[PDB]
């Protein structure tokens, strides 16, 4: 019954069922709804000391740990989900990628162009949906499918 990658799960704190996508790392209380040759996505990348290139326009030498990058990703996701902050706003200010200057937009792409975990999460998102933390050799991403 569930669309690609989704599974039912049990919430530790409340006991209420929720849904988790192991391809995108998304999670939500609501039952999910539901492939194209191309999708369009934006992202916010947080790099760490084990990133393929630990440098960015924000910081010449990125020194934070993988665990610290994941905490930062978690906090941005919280603020996007509560509406305190827009995704485009946080990507512009804090993404460790040159795509930050374009509010995180990467344009359209097909399968066979992106790093595999990014590509998989991108094509498993529905239009308008956001990923959880997505791990690649560049760092940790939040992905927003826009088309
Ligand atoms: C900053 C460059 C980067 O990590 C990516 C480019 C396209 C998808 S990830």
């Amino acid at each position: 019954k569930l669309p690609p990658g989704w599974e039912k799960a049990m919430s530790r704190s409340s006991g209420r069922v929720y849904y988790f996508n192991h391809i995108t790392n998304a999670s939500q209380w609501e039952r999910p709804s539901g492939e194209p040759a191309r999708v369009r996505c934006s992202h916010l990348l947080v790099k760490h000391s084990q990133s393929r290139r630990p440098s960015s326009w924000r910081q010449e030498k990125i020194t934070r740990t993988k665990e610290e990058a994941l905490e930062l990703i978690n906090g941005y996701i919280q603020k996007i989900k509560s509406g305190e902050e827009d995704f485009e706003s946080l990507a512009s200010q804090f993404s460790d990628c040159s795509s930050a200057k374009a509010r995180g937009d990467l344009g359209a792409f097909s399968r066979g162009q992106m790093q595999k975990p990014f590509e998989d999460a991108s094509f498993a998102l529905r239009t308008g949906e956001m990923s959880g933390p997505v791990f690649t050799d560049s760092g940790i991403h939040i992905i927003l499918r826009t088309e």
